[PDB]
């Protein structure tokens, strides 16, 4: 698997489509998210692709290596920590991330896992609260989708 | 992954939750689907876990061995051919299937692919037209979901 897609939906107006593509040793994540409050929103891969209880059943961030919550460029970060997406005034967040830790195959494969867009910005583990080292204080999960294999 | 789950949703009333568990060397599929018309409905694993155009974007049946469509008991069948599920008079179908071809890891893995419940009965590759050898004449996709990793 070299391509993947996620359709984000929640109990509200947030909705979006993320495309993943394996390019070399990185995964290029693109797509757009809408219905967002302008600003930064925590954007993470949660461990389970279980949507039976909304985004709630997606579990914690995907952290196969048992590291602490960080931002994408940190070394001490969860595999799922893709930091933040930014909604403009109109509520539109354009996603364009290149990540070397997430994968479409193997052990860090995120296929079958959940992409979650959060209510608040990810504090990147630099919040000076324990909550920050676990989730980045991104709060509630607005929309989420299971990452599936794409053509 | 030893457990997977799929939440089926469509444009109509058909919905359900399907659980998959690797038990021994096989995969047990259980769950229930409601909102269906009484009678048989094709139930297949489609190739892509792409819900960008509803269930249409799931692609054809998952068929890594390039075979024609058949019933779950046939030698000549697609890996995604799980036959029919049967809805009682209240539109409830209880799913209980053990399948030797699907898997939750490796080449036959259905993680990240789409579970689809169809409008009509799957003719198990025996209807006698070309469409039977491709889809079993199961018709349109009532509900579908991306198969994700469960805890
Ligand atoms: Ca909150
Ligand atoms: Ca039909
Ligand atoms: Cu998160
Ligand atoms: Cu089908
Ligand atoms: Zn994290
Ligand atoms: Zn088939």
């Amino acid at each position: 698997a070299t391509k993947a897609v996620c359709v984000l939906k929640g109990d509200g107006p947030v909705q979006g489509t993320i495309h993943f593509e394996a390019k070399g040793d990185t995964v290029v994540v693109t797509g757009s998210i809408t219905g967002l409050t302008e600003g930064d929103h925590g954007f993470h891969v949660h461990q389970f692709g279980d949507n039976t209880q909304g985004c709630t059943s997606a579990g914690p961030h995907f952290n196969p290596l048992s590291k602490k919550h960080g931002g994408p460029k940190d070394e001490e970060r969860h595999v799922g920590d893709l930091g933040n997406v930014t909604a403009d005034k109109n509520g539109v967040a354009i996603v364009d991330i290149v990540d070397p830790l997430i994968s479409l195959s193997g052990e860090y494969s995120i296929i079958g896992r959940t992409m979650v867009v959060h209510e608040k910005p990810d504090d990147l583990g630099r919040g000076g609260n324990e909550e920050s080292t676990k989730t980045g204080n991104a709060g509630s999960r607005l929309a989420c989708g299971v990452i599936g294999i794409a053509k």
